[PDB]
This record gives C-alpha cells, sequence and structure tokens, in this order.
C-alpha cells in the first residue's frame, strides 16, 4: 500500500503469539533521503493501559506485546509519528485503529442464583409462570458466541409427573405444560435450568428456579 496510511487492523483476542507480534509496518516516504524514527501514542501505548502496543523505532514495525481481551477493551485508537534523525516531525500523526475481535471465552451467567416465581394451581396448559435470564459477555452481533439458549435439566419433585413445565429456548419464559398442579399435594417445585451459548451448541451454565404453587382462592 501507500506510505503513511493504515486501514483498521483486526486482532482476535486471546492470541497465542509469539509476543511481541508484528501487526503492521509503518513507513514514511521521507525515509528516501532521511533516517526516520517512528513512535506511537494513545491509550494502549503511552497512556493506560500502557505498553500493550509498541513500535520499533527504526523499522517502523507496530507490535502487540501481549494477548488482548475484547471484554476489557474492544478497540484502540493510536497515533503513529515520524520524526527525522535531526528531530523534525516529517508527517502529520497517523490514526491507527486496532479492532479486537471476539472469541467465545465466557460461559452464560444467570442474573440470579435462585429465581423465584409462582403460578395458580388451576391454570391452563401454556400459562406463563416466570422468566429467567442469563447474559453472555461475548459477541452476539456477528456470531452466536453471546447467544444463549435455555432448557430445563430436571424438576424436583417428579409429582404428579416428570415435567410439569417447559421453557422458551430464547426468552427464558417458563410455562405450565401439564395439568395436575395442586398446592395441597405439591406446593413447590425446584427446576434446574440451563443456559447454553452458541445458541445451544456451546458451554452450559446451571442455576435454579423455584416455583410456588398458589391456592385457587
Ligand atoms: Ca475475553
Ligand atoms: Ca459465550
Ligand atoms: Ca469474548
Ligand atoms: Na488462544
Ligand atoms: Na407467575
Ligand atoms: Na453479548
Ligand atoms: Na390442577
Amino acid at each position: 500500500g501507500p506510505d503513511w496510511v493504515v486501514a483498521p487492523i483486526s486482532v482476535p483476542e486471546n492470541g497465542k503469539g509469539p509476543f511481541p507480534q508484528r501487526l503492521n509496518q509503518l513507513k514514511s516516504n521521507k525515509d528516501r533521503d532521511t533516517k526516520i524514527f517512528y513512535s506511537i501514542t494513545g491509550p494502549g501505548a503511552d497512556s493506560p493501559p500502557e505498553g500493550v502496543f509498541a513500535v520499533e523505532k527504526e523499522t517502523g514495525w507496530l507490535l502487540l506485546n501481549k494477548p488482548l481481551d475484547r471484554e476489557e477493551i474492544a478497540k484502540y485508537e493510536l497515533f503513529g509519528h515520524a520524526v527525522s534523525e535531526n528531530g523534525a516531525s516529517v508527517e502529520d500523526p497517523m490514526n491507527i485503529s486496532i479492532i479486537v475481535t471476539d472469541q467465545n471465552d465466557h460461559k452464560p451467567k444467570f442474573t440470579q442464583d435462585t429465581f423465584r416465581g409462582s403460578v395458580l394451581e388451576g391454570v391452563l396448559p401454556g400459562t406463563s409462570v416466570m422468566q429467567v435470564t442469563a447474559t453472555d459477555e461475548d459477541d452476539a452481533i456477528y456470531t452466536y458466541n453471546g447467544v444463549v439458549a435455555y432448557s430445563i435439566h430436571s424438576q424436583e419433585p417428579k409429582d404428579p409427573h416428570d415435567l410439569m413445565f417447559t421453557i422458551h429456548r430464547s426468552t427464558g419464559t417458563i410455562s405450565v405444560i401439564s395439568s395436575g398442579l395442586d398446592r395441597e399435594k405439591v406446593p413447590e417445585y425446584t427446576l434446574t435450568i440451563q443456559a447454553t451459548d452458541m445458541d445451544g451448541d456451546g458451554s452450559t451454565t446451571t442455576a435454579v428456579a423455584v416455583v410456588e404453587i398458589l391456592d385457587a382462592n
């Protein structure tokens, strides 16, 4: 490409290296008759987090010094500088954008350890009981890394039967699917709920929802 220009640079988080890793070689056309010293400034270089990026003074290689974490900082905006050996700036500072792209490195996290809800004993099958939620810090815009699917792992007790409830795989709303709820017989159920990223193909996190059965009064 042309000298003293750089399009956005993408770097997946959690790279293996080796570090320091070359990202791009800065070059000023003024090097044709002059020795140039390159430098970088900006958050990530000379201000917090300091020293994540560096530039080789004479070669102009922009380096990444460690693996990045998209959930800490998703984008860096740095400036490249070119100064002659005599000490004169020979270019206007150049904007360097570093875009940290995602990896699926977070499991879903339920918003509560115990969700508590209730439902009347005589409701029609299909009646909504309550809603549970799990977030996922990963990207859900370009991939399914941050897209959660819900499921019910188990119900306690299994009375009158095994599965009295279901859950909406994307909204987390729990509904009644069977008849037979009766506060006098079984006043409470404990549902083991799961949230799985990659829209159900990834890693799973478990929590519980406790459902109180209310008297028809
Ligand atoms: Ca991360
Ligand atoms: Ca995830
Ligand atoms: Ca991530
Ligand atoms: Na890695
Ligand atoms: Na309810
Ligand atoms: Na997300
Ligand atoms: Na009933």
